[PDB]
């Protein structure tokens, strides 16, 4: 119930809110606004009416709480995101990232990309994820999008009643030691218990944006893993086609539906969050699982760019800006289109673009699959040979 039910459209207008607010929150709200409101004037029962603020906004938290971990358990135990949120250092990681830190300001966030993805590979990258470690229905993604929002409002009325309590009362630290002890019309410990509720309404919020932020990541590494093991790369058309993978056509009508309710739910810069990040992901993704072909075919090279570019006008549509990253991961497959031998006159006459451990893979990857090189001693040979390209490669660099 309690994150279901949004306010009617003429309540967004009188709060001047541009996105959809639960109706539990602007109850709540409403409470502690008439609470706040006797304590002006009925100022001899002030203790009274804000112990009752402290109640209903706890009760609210828990309340919140509770419908959390509703959506975000699934066997008995987290689904992957909110595993990762609750997490100290994974969360701390990501929230001191400029794509988080400068979240509401109008390549440094680029290269924090580099550092979502480096964590998502390292962990995620070589694992089948199973259907109970996921959110499979927008309608819980949903929920959890306008808790973000409305747990973020609250926060920040539960804020300015606080601040306007303390302003009233606060004294510099000259003042303390004159006469006049006056009397604190409110306790130091009902302001604490006050200002740690607005504290844990923005936890709260922030938590589920954290969450959300992830779990459409964790849902590319579901669908984008199986594309290596599928054994359909490696199939040998003389004729070319519209055959792309259906697990890449369930990603993007994954990624869409996402975009759609996400949209609807949360303020611009949030919904930029989820999805920005998304093409870097998936092109290190894709560059990554190379290693774990079995062979590959000239049709499965042509079948992964089809892929990239169903993946590529997606993302482009929905971040309003051309996903560079994915044109990079398209280049690197289309290095197996050469030969063993090419693919080392490639790196000699256009310098090194990939990782060490990229090009070695795919070598390796040319090896299992094609048939122009012969014995095992030539191939050992020209995978060392590959190496000291490399080696020569930085060595002038580095000089230069």
């Amino acid at each position: 119930d309690p994150l279901k039910i949004l306010a009617n459209a003429d309540t967004m207008k009188v709060l001047g809110v541009q996105r959809p607010l639960l109706q539990s929150t602007i109850i709540v709200e409403k409470t502690v606004q008439d609470l706040m409101n006797l304590m002006h004037d009925l100022s001899a029962y002030s203790d009274q009416f804000l112990n009752m603020v402290c109640v209903k906004l706890q009760e609210y938290k828990d309340t919140c709480s509770t419908a959390y971990r509703g959506i975000v358990q699934s066997e008995e135990k987290l689904v992957i995101s909110a595993s990762w949120a609750k997490d100290d250092d994974i969360s701390r990681l990501l929230k001191s990232l400029p794509n988080w830190t400068n979240m509401a300001q109008p390549d440094f966030i680029r290269a924090a990309f580099g550092k979502e993805s480096e964590v998502l590979i390292g962990n995620l990258g070589d694992k089948l994820i199973p259907p109970q470690d996921i959110l499979r229905d927008v309608s819980d993604l949903k929920a959890l999008a306008n808790m973000h929002e409305s747990l973020e409002w609250l926060a920040g009325r539960t804020k300015s009643a606080f601040s306007s309590l303390s302003a009233s009362q606060m004294l510099s630290p000259a003042q303390e030691s004159h006469v006049n002890m006056d009397l604190p019309p409110v306790s130091e410990q009902i302001m604490q218990t006050l200002s740690e509720l607005a504290k844990s309404f923005q936890d709260m919020a922030d938590r589920c944006l954290l969450v959300l932020h992830l779990e459409v990541r964790v849902h590319c590494f579901h669908y984008l893993i199986p594309l290596a093991k599928e054994g359909n790369y490696a199939i040998v058309a003389n004729v070319e086609s519209m055959d792309y993978d259906p697990l890449v056509v369930k990603l993007n009508k994954d990624i869409s539906a996402m975009e759609e309710a996400m949209s609807a739910s949360l303020q611009q810069h949030k919904f930029q969050y989820i999805f920005e990040g998304l093409g870097h992901l998936i092109s290190c993704i894709l560059i990554n699982g190379a290693q774990y072909f079995r062979r590959i075919s000239e049709s499965g090279i042509k079948k992964m760019c089809r892929n990239i570019f169903v993946l590529q006008q997606n993302l482009t549509n929905i971040t309003m800006s051309r996903e560079a990253d994915l044109d990079f991961a398209r280049q690197y497959y289309e290095m197996l289109y050469n030969t063993a031998d090419e693919l080392l006159n490639l790196v000699v006459d256009q310098g090194v673009k990939y990782t060490e451990l990229e090009y070695i893979h795919a070598l390796t990857l040319l090896h299992r699959s094609q048939t122009g090189v012969g014995d095992q001693t030539t191939q050992n040979t020209r995978l060392q040979r590959l190496k000291e390209i490399i080696c020569e490669q930085a060595a002038i660099k580095q000089a230069t």
